[PDB]
């Protein structure tokens, strides 16, 4: 089972689930080996009844779809709608809370409010909405206005976009036509040209989904935006994570999927429903975290991580989880089934995202309170028909310390320099204790060991000086494995790094350093570290394609991460992605990817499925920055 | 070569593309044979890097996909993503219209103008616009406004599905969640919803495809709307069709490709040049169509068509085409190569559909005569450059009679009952003469042998009385096998529907009947059949799931068709598609789409490979609905 996960907590739920018979992930992937080679190469095309097209990689015919598409367009075309439906779910999420906010002052719901004042007056200011002699209801409802304007073709283009980079970066992409002129009007720009007839030139196709990219872009920064003005900004936190976090003696119920419009409801719900789950025999409401949903009240909460991504199904292979609540994305439908072998009561909540076999209840951001009692109470009636059941939690988890949005980054430096705060981070770049910065980000996927590429490249670069930040089920794989606990400072850093960390954190009256990794919170908190990267170029006076920052996409699965990856380039950064997306059957379009879009934008995909030689590679590009700043490395 | 097309053109040219070596769509489909089965059935997703997943339609493993995505949730995940991309495609055209129209009115693009004032005050009615006291300019902003409105969410759903259906049919669309809020936003929600571990139910993904297609019939209508406010309501015509319309002595531009905003201007400018092609030794310049865009220039000015989808390129092949100007949609990649065999220049002209090795010229509705010059330019260049050169045009043509707008439908009506002009139609349904409406729509597809569905159960329909209504390459079809020429009324048609179109075309002063197929324009004009069921049904009391009114895309390619037939089932029509779609990997979903979909609109899919057996069944669809009536049949 160490071929399937590196966590040792899966593994023993997958010798549970193989003597029960229960089918997993890992079974139904074995079950579909070997895989077809014309989409894995992405020389497969169905956008028409004449298809289903292919082209042999190599050899004889056929060399061209039915209709003369090229390779080339074949798969550059995919690769856009990959990028297209990627920003949509982020165009859902966000939305989605744009929505939530606009109603809550509106009077309509109210279990919702501004929690974070400072953080709206400060995107009222970033977006030039005036602030002065205004009621927070007002600026708040101009806010979200502004918010849902992005979605659509108006006088001015996507704010969540040229608001967020800096003026000089903004030129670059204006310069090539990449800045968005509307969220959903870009997603449905793709699925146009993307569309048979229409737009076959490689390079045309690629722009736009560059473009596109930027609307994820913005959909993710509208999100991280959008959730902590209703539910506040992350600021340090200690928890634990991994199977160990569930306690047989209480109800546990897992919050899944991404949007803390719910997630941040069931958890203060549950602290008023403590009572009535004691009348029914448990010791309270533990509630924990699976996949972003679990992030977004990690960051904010503390609520303690269970698992992510690829091993969800093994929360339920415990016996002890009572409910699973789902929103959307990213949720293995396969829970729907597993529910009925284990007893865990699985429950939808949005009217786009269901699940055949799963309860469904409607979450009304009007009605959150009392909805939310109605899937609790649902959670303990589970609790008590497991009564007398053993249950099997690996008695495994690590400590985990989070909470570092960018302001909370800021926050821990300025105990360094207070009126300069970015400075103590760029003096250590430049004397050599941060070689660069790494963002490790994205999904695990079951055809890579679990967490393998995550932790192999991690330690490399942390041996090497690098400061690690982390976000997603990127944060998830690095959490589970002690990345996040400061006593592991010593085995995983570089002398020059533990320094920096041991200065940050005294300063911060820890007596301890920061942790190994800085977890900065979900996919869409991707964005918070844009914000840094690009308030670090703006501190100076250089574009975000001159500076040691690069992305590790190690395990990629979802469109999301497609999209994601694709922004990183966009906005300047190499790149890495260490599982093959489906464009290996054209040269040119890898050549575009890899190397000549180095020329549009700065940044580059570094496509690496060897974890050890992925490390190398990103070194290579963090330390190629540093020559070009004139640093030593 | 009559296995490939049942157009004697086609089969000349294809005799000619073979003994010259160049490749077409047949010899590429062929290359292709066997097709993969996965694909074919629908049993095959790449919606994350997991993938690609399959399941064997029968057998063994693999079964479910790697996340545990079920054959139902597969197919319907692909159906779904199918009709957004057709929505996409008109959500493109429409809009393109949208801006065209309020550049125009405020005096950014003196090329475009106000033409049709009535049908402006109209649209402006059916939105609720106030027009008294108001200037034509004005109102056209408002309306021009209002169609981008559609695009997103609002405080109303979208104007261009609620404001032209009845109301019954809106309240039983509305009672299901159907009506789009949206139409991007609608796109959007389906690339996300669709995308990995979000909607996971057969059912759900459905009624968010039937919601989907909706926004694509608003995109439809709202094209109609806007190009017949630019450009003109059509009304009757006279022209000729197929590949016999090229002159070796002219300059002949081919516009090919889908809007009005282009191909109605290179109409207009080309006749300003006469002159100066005539001093490059042609006798003028021959504009004709291709596909969509010829269907709009031939409905409103009468230009001849030249051929349409699955057998564009045999135009090249004639060595007579100097320029083939397209925008986008439909357009075969293949064109740009084989120019180079034939001497056409390809030029594009919308900065989203390039085709690598033609020609760019870029087109702006404010520069749109010079861009058109310049354009035009180019194909003169090329007629010099073939002086001498023999060319091989059929000599091989048909009489077209078309522009039969939903008005002038009306209008000839009219003729035999002014104010009440609907029920003449009505009267020779109850009496027989009229056995019910089939609309024709949609594609060729390299499958069938081109045109033999559409003729074949054209045919059989018309000998039993049927009305025939016809669009977009459905149209061509029936154009170019002579379904157009009143002159063959006495052979095709049953002797009651003689008597109709007789006596309609004998009060319009024609001395003859109107033709055995009534054209109604290009794709985007299925919603001028919309207009005219609907305004039936209105007359009649009756919802649309009560008429005797079916559809047939009969040789269906593109998303585009699949977004359209979708939508004609959830009005409420019996709706055959005569290729496989990708469902039959699915028996619950085909099930749904086939049967139970009557349950929710009325509506349901016919979906048979065999024309004669599809007419059969067109025909029993229609004598239900007239025994629903309580007529004899
Ligand atoms: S769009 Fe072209 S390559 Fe794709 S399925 Fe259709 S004919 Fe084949
Ligand atoms: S979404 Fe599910 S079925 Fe589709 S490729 Fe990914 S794992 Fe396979
Ligand atoms: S041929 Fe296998 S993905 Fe299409
Ligand atoms: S396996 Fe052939 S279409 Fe995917
Ligand atoms: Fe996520
Ligand atoms: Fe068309």
């Amino acid at each position: 089972q160490n071929l399937k996960s590196t966590d040792r907590a899966v593994q023993q739920m997958l010798d549970k689930a193989k003597r029960e018979g229960i089918q997993t992930v890992w079974d139904r992937y074995e079950a579909m080996k070997p895989q077809c080679g014309f989409g894995e190469t992405g020389l497969c095309c169905r956008h028409c009844l004449q298809g289903p097209c292919r082209i042999n990689p190599f050899g004889d015919e056929p060399k061209v779809g039915i209709c003369g598409a090229t390779a080339e367009v074949i798969v550059a075309r995919g690769l856009d709608r990959s990028i297209a439906a990627g920003a949509a779910g982020h165009s859902g999420h966000a939305k989605h809370l744009a929505h939530t906010l606009k109603k809550a002052v509106q009077g309509k719901a109210a279990s919702y409010m501004i929690k974070d004042r400072t953080k709206l007056h400060s995107i009222a200011k970033r977006l030039g909405i005036p602030t002065e002699g205004q009621k927070d209801e007002d600026i708040a409802l101009e806010v979200a206005k502004a918010a849902l304007a992005d979605f659509h073709e108006k006088d001015t283009p996507v704010l969540w976009v040229t608001t967020v980079l800096p003026p000089s970066r903004v030129k670059v992409l204006s310069a090539h036509g990449l800045i968005p002129a509307g969220i959903d009007h870009e997603i449905a720009e793709i699925m146009h040209r993307t569309s048979m007839g229409c737009d076959a030139d490689a390079q045309n196709l690629l722009l736009g989904g560059l473009r596109c990219s930027l609307a994820d872009l913005a959909g993710c920064y509208m999100g991280t935006d959008l959730a902590d003005i209703l539910f506040g900004t992350p600021a340090p936190v200690v928890t634990e994570s991994n199977l160990g976090v569930l306690k047989a003696d209480a109800v546990n119920v897992a919050v899944h999927g991404h949007n803390p419009v719910l997630s941040d409801i069931i958890v203060s719900v549950s602290k008023e429903m403590e009572n009535e789950a004691r009348a029914a025999g448990a010791t309270g409401i533990n509630v924990v975290g699976i996949c972003c949903t679990g992030n977004e009240v990690l960051m904010r909460h503390g609520i303690p991580a269970c698992t992510h991504s690829v091993s969800q199904e093994m929360a339920m292979i415990t016996g002890a989880l009572d409910a699973m609540i789902l929103d959307y994305q990213c949720i293995q439908p396969s829970v729907a089934t597993i529910a009925e072998c284990t007893g865990t009561t699985v429950i939808t909540t949005m009217e786009m995202s269901k699940i055949t076999g799963a309860t469904h209840v409607n979450f009304a951001e009007e009605a959150a309170v009392e909805n939310a009692k109605q899937i609790l109470r649902l959670a303990i009636d589970t609790f008590k028909r497991r009564k007398g059941k053993p249950v099997e939690i690996p008695n495994i988890k690590t400590k985990v310390v989070a909470g570092f949005s960018t302001e909370a980054i800021i926050n821990a430096l300025s105990k360094l320099n207070a009126n300069d705060p970015l400075k103590p981070l760029i003096d250590n770049v430049v004397n050599g204790n941060i070689r660069g910065v790494c963002l490790f980000a994205g999904c695990n996927n079951v055809k890579v060991p679990q967490d393998q590429n995550f932790t192999t490249i991690a330690r490399k670069l942390l041996k090497q000086n690098v400061l690690v930040v982390a976000t997603g089920c990127g944060a998830g794989a690095l959490m589970r494995h002690g990345f996040m606990d400061p006593a592991n400072v010593d085995e995983l850093c570089g002398d020059g790094l533990k320094a920096v960390l041991t200065a940050i954190g005294e300063a911060n009256g820890l007596g301890g350093p920061l942790p190994p990794v800085l977890h900065m919170g979900s996919c869409v908190d991707n964005s918070r570290a844009v914000a840094l990267v690009a308030a670090l170029a703006n501190r100076l006076g250089v574009d975000l394609d001159r500076l040691p920052v690069v992305a590790s996409a190690a395990e990629a699965m979802h469109e999301k991460a497609v999209a994601i990856g694709t922004w990183a380039v966009t906005i300047g950064l190499p790149t890495h992605i260490g599982v093959l997306p489906p464009i290996t059957g054209s040269l040119p379009v890898t050549q575009i990817l890899t190397s000549s879009v180095k020329d549009i934008t700065g940044g580059y995909f570094i496509v690496e499925l060897d974890p050890e030689t992925a490390a190398d590679k990103l070194l290579a590009a963090i330390n190629e920055r540093r020559a070009g700043l004139g640093l030593p490395w």
